């Protein structure tokens, strides 16, 4: 069958592709731009993942068709046409990374988070993630390529000139690049790592939730044994767990509340340091009145930001794992090509959807944003009405 037929539909979808990919990631990044709620650190790093992904449109994209063609260039000028798009994959594994450890020290240190990620560090972290982007994905340009070696039989076939090659991903771009160095150290250790660092936020969050509920827990139970205490020593004994559990609990009307609670330990622990009983537990009574009008207000709340740190992490670990599946098809085909010679080459039109499927990713995250994430949904709204 004619090449240009199976071309023209894999020409097509990935003009589709490159359409959907600047629309959706130029959304992003307007969103970004006019709404102060979304001018945070994270978003800094979604907004070079949005730019990235718009130059998979723009470049990428048109450089993916160019390089199908098998058109006669110059061995280093399709080096970087094969390569680009390797670029914009690093840096996308960057602001990835970046995403998740901003998330993780949001939820493992949030005292010290504002002090420690500001903006002006991360634009310089962006900055030097886009430089070692260029440099891991233009690697094969440094002389780690098979310019050396042209087929000079295709290239003659093809009536290239003097110097010239036809331009095809496999011929100049080694494989052992591809599979050692681009695909198991720069792609696979770096999502590995995202892995463990969203592992811990989760198990960060949830132990901070079983502490939380263990506080509560150990409030509620020493009131009990105070109230039915049958001398003065048992009575001191679960004030002062009590006492010691309030200001682990601390670390305007949240400090008032914790103030009013310690003050009111402290009232009854004194009487029952007099052997007053009986004055130590109606003392003790009056923590009921400031657990439910402040301890109980503090509990839905830190409770409730630790449900959005979960839930903003999900989205995180969502995006960072649709990476993974759009591009991993096209990787495990690189290597069955370079570890398995005895294997027939993955068809081209195998080749096509998973290199098709790798440029969908640049679709994706706008639509996961919209659907997971409020403060981005409501401005996404008013830009198109508007
Ligand atoms: C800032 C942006 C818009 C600039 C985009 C420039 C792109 C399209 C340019 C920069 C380098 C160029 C390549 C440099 C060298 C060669 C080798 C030649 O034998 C065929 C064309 C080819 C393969 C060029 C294609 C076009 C190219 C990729
Ligand atoms: C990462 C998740 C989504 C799994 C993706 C698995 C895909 C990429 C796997 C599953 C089965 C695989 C194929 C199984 C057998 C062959 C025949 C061989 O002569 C060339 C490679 C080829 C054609 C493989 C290419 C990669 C392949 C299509
Ligand atoms: C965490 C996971 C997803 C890492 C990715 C798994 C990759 C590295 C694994 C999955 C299946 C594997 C392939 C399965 C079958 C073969 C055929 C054999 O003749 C050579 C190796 C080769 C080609 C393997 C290479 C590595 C491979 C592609
Ligand atoms: C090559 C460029 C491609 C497009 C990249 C566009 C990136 C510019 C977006 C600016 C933006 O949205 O940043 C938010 C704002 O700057 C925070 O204060
Ligand atoms: C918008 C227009 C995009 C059209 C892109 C033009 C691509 C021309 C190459 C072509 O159609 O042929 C492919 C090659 O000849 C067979 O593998
Ligand atoms: C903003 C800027 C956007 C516009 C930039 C240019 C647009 C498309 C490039 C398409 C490449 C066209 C190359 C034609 C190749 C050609 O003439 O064919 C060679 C022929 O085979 C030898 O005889
Ligand atoms: C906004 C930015 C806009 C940028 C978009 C550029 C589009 C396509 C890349 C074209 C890649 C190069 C095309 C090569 C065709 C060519 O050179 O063919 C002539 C002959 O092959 C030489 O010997
Ligand atoms: C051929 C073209 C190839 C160009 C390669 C680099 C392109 C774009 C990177 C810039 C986008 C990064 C935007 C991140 C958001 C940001 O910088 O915000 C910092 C803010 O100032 C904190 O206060
Ligand atoms: C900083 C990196 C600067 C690297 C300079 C890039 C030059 C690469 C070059 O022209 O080398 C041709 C061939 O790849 C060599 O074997
Ligand atoms: C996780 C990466 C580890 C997976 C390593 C896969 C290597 C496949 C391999 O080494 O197979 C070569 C075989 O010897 C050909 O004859
Ligand atoms: C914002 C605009 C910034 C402009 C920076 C320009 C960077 C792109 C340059 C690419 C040069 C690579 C082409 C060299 C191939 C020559 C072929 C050969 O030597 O065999
Ligand atoms: C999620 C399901 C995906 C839906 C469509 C995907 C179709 C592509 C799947 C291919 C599996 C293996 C194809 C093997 C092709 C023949 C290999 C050969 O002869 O060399
Ligand atoms: C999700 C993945 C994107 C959806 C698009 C799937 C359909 C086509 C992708 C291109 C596959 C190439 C078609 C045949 C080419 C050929 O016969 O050589
Ligand atoms: C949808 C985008 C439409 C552009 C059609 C381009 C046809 C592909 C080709 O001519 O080879
Ligand atoms: C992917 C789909 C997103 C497309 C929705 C259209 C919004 C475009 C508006 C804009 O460019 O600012
Ligand atoms: C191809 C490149 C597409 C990238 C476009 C991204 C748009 C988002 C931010 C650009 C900055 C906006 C500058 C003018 C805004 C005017 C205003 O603030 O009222
Ligand atoms: C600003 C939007 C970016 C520009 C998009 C341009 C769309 C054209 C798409 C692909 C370019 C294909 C170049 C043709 C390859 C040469 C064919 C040959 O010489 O054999
Ligand atoms: C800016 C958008 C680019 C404008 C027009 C697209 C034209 C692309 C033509 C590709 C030429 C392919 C060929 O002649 O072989
Ligand atoms: C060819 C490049 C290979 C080596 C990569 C070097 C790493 C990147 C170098 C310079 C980045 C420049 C921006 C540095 C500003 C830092 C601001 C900050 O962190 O607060
Ligand atoms: C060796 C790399 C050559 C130059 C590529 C540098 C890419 C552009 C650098 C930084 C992007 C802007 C960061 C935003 C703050
Ligand atoms: C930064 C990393 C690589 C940039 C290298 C630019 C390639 C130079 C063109 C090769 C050549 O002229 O022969
Ligand atoms: C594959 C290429 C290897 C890259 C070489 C490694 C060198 C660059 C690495 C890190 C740069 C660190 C940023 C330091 C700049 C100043 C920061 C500051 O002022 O605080
Ligand atoms: C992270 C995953 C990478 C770990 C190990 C790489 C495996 C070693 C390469 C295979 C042996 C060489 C061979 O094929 O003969
Ligand atoms: C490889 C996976 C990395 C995981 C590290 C451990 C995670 C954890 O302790 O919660
Ligand atoms: C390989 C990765 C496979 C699937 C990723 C799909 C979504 C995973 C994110 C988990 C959400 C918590
Ligand atoms: C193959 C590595 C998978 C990378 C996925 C990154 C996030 C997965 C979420 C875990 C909880
Ligand atoms: C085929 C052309 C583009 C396909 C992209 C589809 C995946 C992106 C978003 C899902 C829509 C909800
Ligand atoms: C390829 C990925 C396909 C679908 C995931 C994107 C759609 C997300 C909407 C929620
Ligand atoms: C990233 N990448 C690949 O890994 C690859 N392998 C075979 N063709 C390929 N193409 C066109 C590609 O862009
Ligand atoms: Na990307």
């Amino acid at each position: 069958a004619p090449p240009i037929m199976g071309s023209s539909v894999y020409i097509t979808v990935e003009l589709a592709i490159a359409v959907l990919a600047i629309l959706g990631n130029v959304l992003v990044c307007w969103a970004v731009w006019l709404n102060s709620n979304l001018q945070n650190v994270t978003n800094y790093f979604v907004v070079s993942l949005a730019a990235a992904d718009i130059l998979v449109g723009v470049l990428a994209i048109p450089f993916a068709i160019t390089i199908s063609t098998g058109f006669c260039a110059a061995c280093h000028g399709c080096l970087f046409i094969a390569c680009f798009v390797l670029v914009l994959a690093q840096s996308s594994i960057f602001s990835l990374l970046a995403i998740a450890i901003d998330r993780y020290i949001a939820i493992a240190i949030p005292l010290r988070y504002n002090g420690l990620v500001t903006g002006t560090r991360a634009a310089g972290i962006i900055a030097i993630c886009w430089v070692l982007s260029f440099a891991i994905g233009l690697t094969p340009m440094l002389g780690w390529n098979n310019c050396g070696q042209p087929k000079e039989g295709k290239a003659h076939s093809q009536g290239c000139g003097e110097g010239q090659v036809a331009c095809l991903f496999e011929d100049v771009v080694p494989m052992n690049y591809m599979v050692y160095f681009n695909f198991f150290a720069c792609v696979l250790v770096p999502l590995l790592l995202m892995l463990g660092v969203y592992l811990r936020i989760f198990a960060a969050a949830r132990r901070q939730l079983a502490d939380l509920e263990d506080n509560w827990e150990t409030l509620n139970d020493n009131l009990k044994v105070i109230e039915k205490a049958d001398n003065a020593a048992q009575v001191k004994d679960a004030l002062t767990k009590m006492r010691a559990a309030a200001l682990d609990a601390q670390k305007k009307d949240f400090r008032h509340g914790f103030d009013i609670l310690v003050g009111q330990i402290d009232d009854a622990l004194k009487l029952a340091n007099e052997g007053k009983v009986k004055e130590a537990q109606a003392a003790a009574e009056q923590l009921k009145t400031t657990r439910n009008a402040y301890i109980q207000k503090y509990l839905e709340r830190a409770r409730s930001t630790l449900q959005k740190e979960v839930h903003a992490a999900k989205s995180a670990a969502i995006i960072a794992g649709l990476f993974a599946l759009c591009w991993l098809p096209l990787h495990i085909i690189n290597c069955f090509t370079f570890f398995c010679p005895d294997c027939s080459h993955a068809p081209l039109w195998l080749m096509y959807l998973a290199i098709v499927l790798a440029h969908t990713n640049s679709v994706v995250n706008p639509f996961i944003y919209a659907y997971r994430i409020r403060e981005f949904r409501q401005t996404f709204r008013k830009i198109i009405r508007s």
